[PDB]
């Protein structure tokens, strides 16, 4: 009868992610850096991707643990819902990324982070180079893997992690679904996501820690089972949130 | 601790996984089945979460590795990029969730896939009901510790979880935003999400192995550094993408 992939999956997903963990905490911390150095000069945290990965600038944006000076930078029409492909088509458009630095005045005070697993697209490049010209500084979330072995789409030449001043690498093979099907030539299983997003919480944590050891207060959202979460959610939103 | 956190939140991360993936592997093979069947059967695969659990919807449609039979519904009103604390409000209407579901002609041959950490609100446990109601299949992403510390805010009084085919255990702790900034009442680094793309991924995996174990071909996007896979990803999603 029928084998299961789970034990597998499992092993196949361990390994990346040890890897990561291994390999990305002198990042992590110099990400940290930037971050916290830019909230203790009135900066705030821009988060940035283009299709799936705009998820990674969800997933640290207006949520419990949640820092409030992160403001996600989320361009419907980069997303996955509007009609499927068409962020596809909007990736390859100059122009769109230098628009959003401007419709949300993104300053020198700031920091940015963009994520884009190939990075090799003109919007992701473009928002490095456009924030490089504002003078904030940037992080690049990227499979280094993917990264190194695409040539760039954009104009430059070049790709994300070449425009950045850290670079966090989420370790997914090239192609971003590496884990092949027994006894078939499918292949499934990305991990670009589930691993990127361990990545932002993780520079989120390490930023906050940074902060505290600085006796700084950082504003963060309490999840609703603390006691006066709400209020306190409701204080900070209005004080802190720039969307 | 004294200088990062980073390692802490490794450990403390892993212990989440590792418990996950000691636990879920029942669950995820029940799943699987479940989509699996419908698959053969002339079914499709639906996917839902509100607020940011929407982004686990997001992670397995289309996309490399992806199956082409994964329609996430994505109500944009539900996510987060429209204005701050939208989703929240209105989690908590009726009526909602049965109109997407009419929206996306939902049918007693499919299976969906509902993600709410805390499965106490309004819209998941009613999308829940309905999709029963309709014939579908239920399976329900959770936080079993979250949600059976809550009470249910639904008429019914009962929560996602009751109402589902299949349970999938996130592991997250309540209010998944669990560990804390060493030497603060600050908490931060939410794993709901980081481990809920891997549970989405292992059940895609785990399905398309039982599907390939059965002799049946599933549609599954090929990633871009592929041979051919441009015209293959045309082909699959025009024989197959709803949305
Ligand atoms: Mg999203």
């Amino acid at each position: 009868g029928m084998t299961s992939s789970f034990t597998d999956y499992c092993k196949f997903f361990n390994r990346i992610l040890s890897e990561v963990q291994e390999t990305q905490e002198q990042a992590i911390i110099k990400g940290a850096h930037l971050v916290s150095e830019a909230v203790m000069n009135g900066g705030r945290f821009y988060v940035f991707g283009s299709g799936h990965s705009h998820m990674i600038a969800e997933e640290i944006y207006n949520r419990a643990g949640g820092l409030a000076l992160v403001t996600a930078i989320l361009p419907p029409e980069l997303m996955l819902h509007e009609r499927p492909n068409k962020s596809t088509y909007l990736e390859r458009i100059e122009g769109l990324s230098k628009s959003y630095l401007k419709l949300h005045q993104v300053t020198n005070k700031d920091v940015i982070m963009i994520i884009s697993n190939s990075g090799r697209n003109t919007v992701p490049v473009e928002m490095a180079i456009e924030s490089r010209n504002i003078g904030a500084k940037v992080i690049a979330m990227t499979s280094m893997k993917h990264s190194q072995k695409v040539t760039s789409r954009h104009k430059s030449g070049k790709k994300l992690y070449e425009y950045a001043d850290v670079v966090l690498d989420n370790g997914a093979p090239v192609g971003d679904a590496g884990f092949q099907i027994a006894n078939s030539e499918i292949y499934s299983g990305a991990t670009s996501d589930s691993i990127g997003c361990f990545l932002a919480q993780a520079l989120i944590v390490e930023t906050l820690h940074l902060l505290v050891q600085q006796g700084f207060e950082p504003p963060v959202f309490k999840s609703s089972n603390v006691d006066g979460a709400d209020l306190y959610n409701d204080k900070i939103f209005n004080e802190y949130v720039k969307w």
